[PDB]
């Protein structure tokens, strides 16, 4: 096929599995199901796909976790597939490896960490409620557009002190970096995001506010002033994290709940199980998949990896691995040991995971208490999309207003 890069001389012929992370063949069964094909009976722990330029793929949690822990061999310098995107990718602190990464990660943690989340609690609560109550009497909604996007994005824009009217442009840009449609290369989308930030960063370094951008722009890294370029590379990352993570996850979760009245009932009858349900949904509907680049020739699990080789280490796959969780595709809110790497693993563990969990738990609680019974619009053929971050194209929901409650 013209979409297959010639197999490099060092890659064993028997390890070839032409998986396309941007258009997996079994996508119609669900994106997680599509990626799970990499864990079928006769698929090795480590395979090579000739798609998207050619790269390795660790298919089991054991190797995914090991690779993410070994930053000396598996560098974050070129973390995205295809290589062109990975090479243009220079966000901070994600494109850096420890020890260099740390001073910047500390600053980022200060702007989106737990302390910040705690302060945002009220506003997160208020927005969730206002959005749901407004939808409640209508008996229907386009979940992706009416809640999944506005809820987490507005909260991020509030945190970043950015005009909500700027969302359409920024969201288009972020999506081109995670699930490109062809209109822009990763490099072009990144350049536009940086172009957007440059004057805002300059403005806030002159007259700082209390928003995340001002904090980053006027911050220090281990005692010395952060530069304008560094602030830009950090703020670009924050924007992507805030506009294309939780937004997609909420849709996967709500699609599932709309299709499973039993699970909805469980959370309605036992509201205290919501935090645990949140973690199980994070495992079952994990959605991120980036990777690393080999810093030198290295034998890993009996496979000769060559310097420069890219390896996709799907955060999504660890928790779906039957070797980590029995009956992985089954959603069990009572699951005893919820194992996963949905928020990454190693030195780059997600900094916004605390904000993410709050947004998810608040959504589940506030939605179920107002709209306890809902379902997918009759006949709707839900479509998923695959990429660095997978998502749901559209999620039409319906419900009888008579069954709702105006809390
Ligand atoms: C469902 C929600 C989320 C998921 C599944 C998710 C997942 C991840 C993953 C897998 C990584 C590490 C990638 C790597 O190792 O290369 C990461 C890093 C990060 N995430 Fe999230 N994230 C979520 C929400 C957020 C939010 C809301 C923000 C806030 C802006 C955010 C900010 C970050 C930052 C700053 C990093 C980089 C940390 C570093 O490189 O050291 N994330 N996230
Ligand atoms: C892989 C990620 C989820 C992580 C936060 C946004 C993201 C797309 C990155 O570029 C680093
Ligand atoms: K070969
Ligand atoms: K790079």
């Amino acid at each position: 096929n013209a979409n297959l890069a010639p197999l490099p001389p060092h890659v064993p012929e028997h390890l070839v599995f032409d998986f396309d992370m941007y258009n997996p063949s079994n996508l119609s069964a669900g994106v997680q199901e599509a990626w799970a094909v990499l864990q079928e009976s006769n698929v090795p722990d480590l395979v090579w796909t000739r798609c998207n330029g050619g790269h390795w793929i660790a298919t089991r949690g054991q190797l995914i976790r090991e690779a993410y822990e070994d930053y000396r061999h598996f560098s974050s310098e070129c973390p995205f597939i295809p290589r062109e995107a990975g090479e243009a990718y220079d966000f901070i602190p994600t494109s850096m490896d420890p020890p260099e990464q740390r001073q910047f990660r500390a600053l980022a943690n200060q702007v989106v960490g737990m302390p910040v989340v705690d302060k945002l609690e009220n506003r997160i609560q208020e927005l969730a409620c206002s959005l749901i109550e407004s939808l409640r009497p209508q008996g229907q909604c386009n979940f992706t557009e009416d809640y999944a996007e506005p809820f987490p994005i507005r909260i991020f824009m509030l945190l970043a002190g950015l005009p909500e009217e700027d969302i359409p442009h920024l969201k288009y840009l972020t999506d081109q970096m995670t699930r490109p449609d062809g209109s822009m290369t990763f490099a072009e989308a990144k350049e536009a995001l940086y172009d957007y930030l440059i004057p805002i960063i300059e403005q806030r370094r002159q007259k700082p506010g209390t928003d995340a951008i001002s904090i980053v722009a006027n911050g220090q890294v281990n005692g010395r002033p952060i530069t304008s370029d560094e602030a830009k590379r950090m703020c670009g990352l924050l924007l992507v994290g805030g506009l294309d993570t939780v937004v997609n996850f909420l849709s996967f979760s709500m699609e599932f709940l709309a299709k499973s009245p039993e699970h909805r009932q469980e959370l309605i009858e036992r509201p205290e199980r919501i935090p645990a349900a949140c973690e199980e949904l994070l495992r079952r509907f994990s959605l991120v998949a980036d990777g690393r680049i080999l810093t030198s020739d290295y034998e890993f699990h009996g496979v000769q990896l060559k310097k420069g080789d890219q390896i996709l280490l799907p955060q999504m796959l660890s928790g779906l691995d039957e070797r980590e969780n029995a009956a992985p595709m089954h959603v069990d809110f009572s699951r005893q040991k919820v194992s996963h790497t949905t928020f990454g693993h190693g030195s780059h563990l997600c900094l916004g995971q605390h904000l993410a969990r709050r947004e998810i738990i608040v959504t589940l609680k506030e939605w179920l208490t107002r709209i306890p019974d809902f379902s997918i619009a009759p006949g709707a053929q839900i479509q998923h999309k695959s990429g660095i971050v997978s998502g749901v194209q559209a999620l039409p929901l319906v419900w009888d207003p008579a069954t709702t409650k105006a809390v």
